[PDB]
């Protein structure tokens, strides 16, 4: 009574036995599938803890031993005395890697074991927080040879407010409302841009203005910090055989670093745990630049390419989009900044799926997000059936602190 | 009532129709199985309950619920089943149920046309040679010398005891696939099995990679006999590219008429195991799926070689470039031959229009995001950023076991 899982390109079949351990409930019922939706005490804290502790001791091939019963005994003791408990550093590193490994919308998970974990649980203020973040950005960027990392700030605890990063990513471009009712810059960042303005930030008027950080220390208003310009590596976009493309003035940043997700580890919650990797070329080329509700350059490129934009049957959109993706890959390589194309990315995810079936008996995966947004069926994940479910440790969405 | 958002426009609706879904799918709160190709996995009291539901909405959709012939039609079905254990549909109900089953098909992107469907009633047929006639009429009326017209031919329903009408081919028009001396295929690998059956039931195999298969038609209880489609009834399109003159020399073609012939049509608790339907192609079905899938004709690297694309590295996006040109060639060829076809941008925008229509008429529309989104340029279409609810409504097309 585990689902059978077939790859239709190759004929392979597997059964997802891991989905039986799913430690939460999604939005789907037997009546109706909702897989496509973007947004799907002392005693329950104990069972999440116990399960996580059991997980940690399995991966160190020491389950059911002395140390295991001891650590299980310590935790309930501490939840009795304090209502919560503290992770050992090795548990935190393991918990943070498992969270990534468990993330169903991440096609990058072949890398989940190479994860640099920064322990900032001793963080005291918004100023210390900022220093940790610049240290993350510096390490992760590594002058173009990008490295995966995560910085863990102190956990939610009774008595104190949360540490929160208000920015959805550490590096984002401003989006300014215009006189045409429009947006100058990035329309997805209009709200945080208006929050930065009303917290003292003096805005620019360009299209690639890097936003300041809004950092919230517990029970403190958010404080504004400017990223030093030398810290944010950017890549100017040019096309290898379309020379007028460099005159569009387009840039993107090197480091994708998600900063508004909640990391959950054995019942403990970390509302601030930014993590960073490296880009897959379609996130920039296809989503960031071509989404109509983003930078929306697709017609401008196609017009410049002297394509026939009157009729859809000329496939001008598909043609413009492909060259924009080509320009992004060429540009990042010319600048020596790590980037993976959607063909290499999805081929390695398939290797991740086979590695995960042998170790855990399955792999949580959200097909609508794993398949790339152009050339879907040209990649090997298209023809692969996938099972989506929530394991813990996990990264979860959380409401905006404003 | 699930909230459903469109993330490119920001608009919000609620799907009230979903709650009126009955036959449960494969998902649970514990795990989503939306990506599976086969969800459902394949005392006449329950015939009456499906029959009365079907008659009720038949009478709702024409304002004539409460008083009138609506009362009287409910009694006739009652008596019909109490007498015979089954029942027969009025020709208007059969027409209505076929349009509903198309309208309810969650994977169909071309449902804006759901109201314009020619329904040939083939229920009074009792012969495989007769089936061949009906199929050949359908193909002629559907093809229409290239000006394609949606159509379905409804063969007799499954009756309790005694056999079943069935079409063994997956579609009415299929190319052969010939195994070799190394296990590779000449022609269409998707059809290596049914080609094997045609050979063992009589067919002399053919030349190469675009041989139209013979039909395999099964009258109830009798074995499937072969039938040979007359070549002038099978309109094909030789694929050329407008500016890549060598593309014609590749010798690729495709047929005009996509006609599915292995699905079961369910109306009012009745089942029609043979009910072949047809429409016209969306261009990516041919160029991207049939020609470019690795387990299909797999021509992608051949086209890239001739375009002198850097096949040494994936980062050149050579697969994306070749695929777009193959889709361009399909579109150009079909238009030159004046065979109805629709590109995936025109189709998905027609579907968004369908969704709004269906919002106002029924409070939503069942849609399968995985299949509605085209297989190239997905996020460039307006359906990509549209959240969608998948559920099962009746009437419906359903998968069924293969007759072997
Ligand atoms: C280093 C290479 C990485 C690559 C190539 C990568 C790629 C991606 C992509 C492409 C997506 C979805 C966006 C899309 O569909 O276009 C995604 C989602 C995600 N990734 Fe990865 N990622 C990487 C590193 C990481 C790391 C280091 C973590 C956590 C420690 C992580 C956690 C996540 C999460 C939680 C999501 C879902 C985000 C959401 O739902 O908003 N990823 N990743
Ligand atoms: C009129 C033009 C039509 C177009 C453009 C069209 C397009 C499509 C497409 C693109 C798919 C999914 C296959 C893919 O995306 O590669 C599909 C599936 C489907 N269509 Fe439509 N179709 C049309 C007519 C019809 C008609 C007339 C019927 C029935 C009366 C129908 C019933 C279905 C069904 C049942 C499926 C699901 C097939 C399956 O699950 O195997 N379609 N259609
Ligand atoms: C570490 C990392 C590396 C990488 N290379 N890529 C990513 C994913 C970035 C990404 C992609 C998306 F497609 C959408 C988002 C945010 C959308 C979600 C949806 C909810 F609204 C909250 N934020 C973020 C993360
Ligand atoms: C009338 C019509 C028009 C059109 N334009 N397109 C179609 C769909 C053709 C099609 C496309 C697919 F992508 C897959 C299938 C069959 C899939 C499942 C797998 C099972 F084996 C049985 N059917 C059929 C039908
Ligand atoms: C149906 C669907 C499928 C899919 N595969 N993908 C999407 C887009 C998901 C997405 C990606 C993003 F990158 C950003 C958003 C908007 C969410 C944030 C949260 C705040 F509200 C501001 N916008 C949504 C939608
Ligand atoms: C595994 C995956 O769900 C399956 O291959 C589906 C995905 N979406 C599809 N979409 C279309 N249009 N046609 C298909 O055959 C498929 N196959
Ligand atoms: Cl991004
Ligand atoms: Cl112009
Ligand atoms: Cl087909
Ligand atoms: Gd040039
Ligand atoms: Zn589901
Ligand atoms: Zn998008
Ligand atoms: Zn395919």
């Amino acid at each position: 009574k585990f689902p059978r899982v077939k790859n239709w390109e190759v004929g392979s079949i597997t059964y997802d036995t891991l989905s039986a351990q799913a430690q939460q409930d999604g939005p789907c019922t037997p009546r109706r599938c909702l897989g496509s939706l973007v947004f799907p005490a002392p005693e329950q804290l104990l069972s999440q803890a116990r399960d996580f502790i059991n997980q940690y001791y399995s991966s160190i091939k020491r389950s059911g031993s002395q140390a295991h019963e001891q650590r299980l005994q310590e935790v309930e003791a501490e939840v009795a005395a304090t209502g919560t408990y503290q992770l050992r550093e090795s548990e935190l590193v393991f918990g943070a890697k498992q969270a990534w490994r468990n993330a169903p919308r991440c096609v990058g998970r072949i890398q989940w074991g190479k994860l640099q974990v920064f322990d900032a649980r001793d963080c005291r203020s918004a100023q210390e927080m900022f220093t940790y973040i610049c240290n993350h950005i510096k390490y992760a960027t590594n002058r173009g040879n990008l490295r995966s990392a995560i910085t863990v700030f102190p956990q939610r605890c009774p008595g104190r407010g949360d540490f929160r990063i208000w920015n959805s990513q550490l590096v984002r471009y401003a989006g300014y409302r215009q006189q045409d009712g429009s947006v100058r810059g990035d329309p997805a960042n209009v709200e945080i841009t208006e929050l930065c303005i009303q917290h003292g930030w003096t805005p620019g008027n360009g299209r690639f203005d890097v936003l300041p950080l809004l950092l919230q220390a517990p029970d403190e208003p958010p404080e504004l910090f400017l990223l030093p310009p030398e810290l944010v590596l950017e890549v100017p976009l040019e096309h290898p055989t379309l020379e007028w493309f460099a005159a569009l003035g387009l840039r993107w940043y090197a480091l994708p670093a998600v900063s508004n997700m909640l990391l959950e580890i054995g019942g403990l919650e970390f509302p601030a745990a930014p993590f960073s990797g490296w880009y897959m070329s379609t996130e920039i080329g296809t989503r960031n630049l071509c989404d109509p509700h983003r930078y929306n350059i697709l017609e401008d490129v196609a017009v410049c390419m002297d394509l026939d934009t009157r009729t859809t049957s000329s496939l001008w959109k598909d043609k413009a989009a492909v060259e924009i993706n080509v320009a992004v890959l060429h540009s990042y390589q010319l600048a020596k900044v790590t980037i993976v194309d959607h063909h290499a990315a999805t081929a390695s995810f398939m290797k991740h799926l086979e590695n995960e079936q042998k170790a855990r008996g399955g792999c949580p995966a959200d097909w609508a997000w794993i398949v790339p947004p152009i050339s879907g069926s040209l990649t090997p994940v298209f023809h692969q059936e996938m099972v989506n479910y929530f394991l813990s440790p996990a990264f979860r969405y959380q409401p905006d602190p404003w």
